[PDB]
DNA sequence: CGTACGTGCGTTTAAGCGGTGCTAGAGCTGTCTACGACCAATTGAGCGGCCTCGGCACCGGGATTGTGAAAAAAAAAAGCTGCA
């Protein structure tokens, strides 16, 4: 069991997938969240912070 | 003061209409399982709290840049002439 590593990681992004993922079901926003999605809004978010900061 | 626009004609154009004919694809039904919710146990990422030391705010001094006044030139401008 267990040898855990965060689903950032494992997507190679530094923002954090879970909590995404957390805000997503939680936000209101609809009954199902699939598993990509807050992979996809972490990336994006990342890119643009990025982009700002350079 | 100069001419770009508005009006009003005659000539030309293609929108609109009503109709027909064809089928892409919108959208519905039924099936089935891949995927996401939910759960309980585990634990490590990220939270608040705390301490430090180097960036940066602020200062004074000096270098630098830009502005405005006055004087003097360059130039357009204006009023003034006789001719033609
Ligand atoms: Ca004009
Ligand atoms: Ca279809
Ligand atoms: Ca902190
Ligand atoms: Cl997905």
């Amino acid at each position: 069991r267990a040898k855990a590593k965060t689903r950032s990681s494992r997507a190679g992004l530094q923002f954090p997938v879970g909590r995404v993922h957390r805000l997503l079901r939680k936000g209101n926003y609809s009954e199902r969240v699939g598993a990509g999605a807050p992979v996809y809004l972490a990336a994006v978010l990342e890119y643009l912070t990025a982009e700002i900061l350079e």
